[PDB]
């Protein structure tokens, strides 16, 4: 990468109004020995007893591609899944100019892993320079809060070794 | 019904998904109109819905 810069594409304390930015976190991500979870991605979950239909935009300003990461979540159960989004049959939707998929959740116990019967799948895409992407849902969204403004190279690889630098 | 893997090594696992070409032909075979099926381990999960038409 010869350009790499982070910056808040979805700001945590005014983006989402309707919804909990500081329930979503979970044993599976500890940090201090309390529950965290991931810094670039926000869980969002019902605000009171309600979730109601999410919709945010960005658009590339930055002039060059932006990477930006999210999360579907896949409760184990239909209770978890009221626990978490309050509605029962969900869905979430990305969209750009070169991207558009419908994600629908997946309710099932899974065999546990870090203590978790649950999952979530992780997605990215790169928004050209002046594009919009909008995220769209009922529910089970891990929305981005930190985006990356970048500048690809032409090359190089990943080691993996003990080596030190 | 679940299976644990006790035998010291890999385990192929095969399975099918059928899709019955009406809806009279789903409900001799399973009764059901609206079915799922899902299979998970600790590296897969995938749910799976029968796609009902005639080929």
């Amino acid at each position: 990468v010869s350009s790499f810069e982070r910056f808040e594409i979805f700001p945590k304390t005014s983006s989402w109004p309707n919804h909990d930015s500081n329930k979503g976190v979970t044993a599976a991500c500890p940090h201090a020995g309390a529950k965290s979870f991931y810094k670039n991605l926000i869980w969002l979950v019902k605000k009171g007893n309600s979730y109601p239909k999410l919709s945010k935009s960005y658009i590339n300003d930055k002039g060059k591609e932006v990477l930006v990461l999210w999360g579907i979540h896949h409760p184990s159960t239909s209770a978890d899944q009221q626990s978490l989004y309050q509605n029962a049959d969900t869905y979430v939707f990305v969209g750009s100019s070169r991207y558009s998929k419908k994600f629908k959740p997946e309710i099932a116990i899974r065999p546990k892993v870090r203590d978790q019967e649950g999952r979530m799948n992780y997605y990215w895409t790169l928004v050209e320079p002046g594009d919009k992407i909008t995220f769209e849902a009922t529910g089970n969204l891990v929305v981005p809060r930190y985006a990356f403004a970048m500048e690809r190279n032409a090359g190089s690889g990943i080691i993996i070794s003990d080596t030190p630098v």
